[PDB]
C-alpha cells in the first residue's frame, strides 16, 4: 500500500550548565541521546503510553547533546491511508550502545497530526522547555498504487481482461475504442443503432437480425421486393403505382 517515512534533523538539547542528571549516571557530561518512535491512530487525547497500533520504533544513539543531520525512517503500511493519526517521539538518554526504554530519556513529543500522500516532505519543528526538535515527515504511495489513501491498485493492461492505463489517482482510464467499469466493452462505430447493433470489436458495427446497412438502422425488405419499403424488417410496402407482396406488379402499361 504505502509507507510512512520520518528523517530526523536537529534537536538541540537545551542544557546549560545546569544539570540534566539523567546523563552522568555515576558536572556537564555527554548526553547519549537514541529516539523512540510510536505511531498511533487518531486520538483526541494523545497517551504516551505504548499500545501504538500504526506501529512503533527505537533507533541506535544517534548523538551527544545537540546535533543535526544529512536517511529517512521507512514505516511499512499495509492497508489504506487513514490521513489522520497521532504521533508520539521520544529522545531519549542512555550509557550503554542498552536501548529500549524509566526517565532515563530526554524529553517526549505528543501531537494529532493530518497527512496527505505524496512525495512533498512536511516540515515541522518542535521547539518547546528544554528541547529543539526538527522533523520531516510524509506519506509515500508504493508502486502501482495511487489515491488519497494509496489504497487504489492499478497496473497498465491491454489484453482480453481489459484494455486501459493508470490514471492520475488510479482510476482506470480506458484505451481509446474501450468503455464500461473494467474497459471491456468496445466502443460501436459512431452512428450505430442501439436496438439493432451490436460490437465485438472497438471499430465495428454488427447488425443483429432482420437489419441492414453501415449503422444497422436499415431494416431488410421482404426477399423480392421491388418498389417498396420496410419500417419493421422483413416489410415490404409497395410504393406509388405498384401492388402485390412482390410489390412487381404494374398498373400503368
Amino acid at each position: 500500500s504505502g509507507v510512512f517515512e520520518l528523517k530526523l534533523q536537529e534537536f538541540v538539547n537545551k542544557k546549560g550548565l545546569l544539570g540534566n542528571r539523567n546523563c552522568c549516571r555515576g558536572p556537564p557530561c555527554a548526553c547519549r541521546t537514541f529516539f523512540r518512535v510510536c505511531l498511533k491512530h487518531y486520538q483526541a487525547s494523545v497517551s504516551p503510553e505504548p499500545p501504538c497500533t500504526y506501529g512503533s520504533a527505537v533507533t541506535p544513539v544517534l548523538g551527544v547533546d545537540s546535533f543535526s543531520l544529512p536517511n529517512p525512517i521507512r514505516f511499512p503500511f499495509g492497508f489504506t491511508w487513514p490521513g489522520t493519526f497521532s504521533l508520539i517521539i521520544e529522545a531519549l538518554h542512555t550509557d550503554s550502545p542498552d536501548l529500549a526504554t524509566p526517565e532515563r530519556l530526554i524529553s517526549r513529543l505528543a501531537t494529532q497530526r493530518h497527512l496527505t500522500v505524496g512525495e512533498e516532505w512536511s516540515q515541522d519543528l518542535h521547539s518547546s522547555g528544554r528541547t529543539d526538535l526538527k522533523y520531516s515527515y510524509r506519506f509515500v504511495c508504493d508502486e502501482h498504487y495511487y489515491g488519497e489513501g494509496c489504497s487504489v491498485f492499478c497496473r497498465p493492461r491491454d489484453d482480453a481482461f481489459g484494455h486501459f492505463t493508470c490514471g492520475e489517482r488510479g482510476e482506470k482510464v480506458c484505451n481509446p475504442g474501450w468503455k464500461g467499469p473494467y474497459c471491456t466493452e468496445p466502443i460501436c462505430l459512431p452512428g450505430c443503432d442501439e436496438q439493432h447493433g451490436f460490437c465485438d470489436k472497438p471499430g465495428e458495427c454488427k447488425c443483429r437480425v432482420g437489419w441492414q446497412g453501415r449503422y444497422c438502422d436499415e431494416c431488410i425488405r421482404y426477399p423480392g421486393c421491388l418498389h417498396g419499403t420496410c419500417q419493421q424488417p422483413w416489410q415490404c410496402n409497395c410504393q406509388e403505382g405498384w401492388g402485390g407482396l412482390f410489390c412487381n406488379q404494374d398498373l400503368n402499361y
